[PDB]
């Protein structure tokens, strides 16, 4: 089913890539309509980004969850 | 930049997974407004496909070839 290969690679791609800062922490992320966001940082090191006043790693990546536009 | 985390992935995922039948020859893909269809196939496999009669590998996944929605 192509709308597997498409959950398959978002697990994936959700695993490899940690954190952009600590780069060991899993992403934060939401669920939007009918796409993901995965944002560039864990919650952690996001709150702490705002404490210190660094929004070089601010960001994020949508992804669409299923496998036809 | 997000945008190029999102090419950078999209590289990678066109590069490992090979067409489903022959699993050596890449993917045929078309680009739709902002989305990049990956068909499940190589050209070859799929015109093959179409001359035994097997629609078993048929289908596609679509991707969005930015970071923001
Ligand atoms: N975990 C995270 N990692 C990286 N960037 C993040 C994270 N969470 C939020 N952001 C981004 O940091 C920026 C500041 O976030 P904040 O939530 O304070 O503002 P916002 O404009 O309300 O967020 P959004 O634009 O997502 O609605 C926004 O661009 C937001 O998307
Ligand atoms: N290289 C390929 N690998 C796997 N499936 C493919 C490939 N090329 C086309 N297909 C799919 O095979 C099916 C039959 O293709 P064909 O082009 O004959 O019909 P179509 O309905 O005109 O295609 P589409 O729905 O993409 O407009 C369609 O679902 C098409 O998306
Ligand atoms: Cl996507
Ligand atoms: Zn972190
Ligand atoms: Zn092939």
């Amino acid at each position: 089913d192509d709308d597997d290969k498409k959950t398959n690679w978002l697990k994936r791609i959700y695993r490899v890539r940690p954190c952009v800062k600590c780069k060991v922490a899993p992403r934060d992320w939401k669920v939007k309509n009918k796409h993901l966001r995965i944002y560039n940082m864990c919650k952690t090191c996001f709150n702490n980004s705002i404490d210190i006043g660094d929004d070089t790693y601010h960001g994020h990546v949508d992804w669409l969850m299923y496998a036809d536009s």
